[PDB]
């Protein structure tokens, strides 16, 4: 499985400076560009006040994709990976709908933009694919060095859908071509904290992505009751411009 216990508490209360900064963001001038993600997406008051910070808010694409791109960038910077040879890579909210509607053969542009190519595929450690179906966010994770695919659905305490797993293996086969060895690949389920609250799916998705990207066991690392605080921490990371400085993940990597 390759997953370790977290070296310190994963979800912890913020300093007064960061709490105040997050509160100020949801009370901001509504036109201020408070942040801009690695997707190129500006974030404004609405993203924080309505689509992240309330404990019962459903997260939007801007926040979810922004956060997950920052996870991948943390790993690539830590490992000194070349820009086109990432160790962790992430997809946008457009990928899963494209895969459903076109299949992998219509996903070439999105694969290339994520730097997922045949030549470097097995050199990637973690591929993070956010999936939204019927408003419910889950996380697909391909681990090429381990030859595994996984689907982490918080509604099933981590267990994944056979339909998603099969689609992930079809994608892997498409990319790898004559390098695909079907019997050496497998779908693997990971235990993860259980979701009761529908609105928390996006927060579970981000948090499971942090854990899998870092090699941390999510079932050992957090609980659903910690997710209101995790929303504040995600907000702080976005305002900070990523998992760096105060929010480096070094002490868990």
């Amino acid at each position: 499985s390759g997953l370790r216990p977290p070296a310190r508490q994963l979800i912890t209360p913020l300093s007064e400076e960061w709490r105040s900064r997050v509160e100020a963001a949801r009370n901001a001038n509504p036109a201020t560009e408070l942040a801009k993600t690695l997707e190129g997406q500006p974030l404004v008051r609405r993203d924080f006040e309505e689509k992240l910070l309330p404990a019962t808010a459903w997260l939007n694409d801007n926040v979810i994709i922004g956060a997950i791109f920052y996870i991948a960038d943390y790993v690539n910077t830590k490992k000194g990976a070349p820009n086109q040879e990432p160790k962790c890579t992430a997809f946008t909210s457009f990928f899963w709908p494209r895969l459903l509607s076109h299949g992998p053969g219509g996903c070439g542009r999105l694969l290339r933009r994520a730097n997922v190519r045949k030549a470097n595929f097995l050199d990637i450690d973690t591929i993070l694919i956010p999936i939204c179906e019927s408003s419910h966010w889950t996380l697909a994770v391909i681990r090429p060095g381990r030859r595994t695919v996984s689907h982490l659905d918080s509604m099933a305490a981590g267990r994944g859908s056979e339909r998603v797993k099969a689609k992930l293996l079809e994608l892997v086969k498409f990319v790898l071509e004559d390098q695909f060895v079907e019997a050496e690949w497998q779908a693997v389920d990971f235990q993860a904290p259980r979701q009761t609250n529908g609105w928390d799916c996006g927060v579970f998705t981000i948090t499971n992505a942090i854990c899998l990207a870092l090699g941390v066991d999510p079932a050992q690392a957090y609980t659903e009751a910690q997710l209101p605080l995790q929303r504040q921490r995600i907000a702080a990371v976005l305002l900070n411009g990523g998992f760096k400085g105060d929010f480096t993940l070094d002490d868990l990597h």
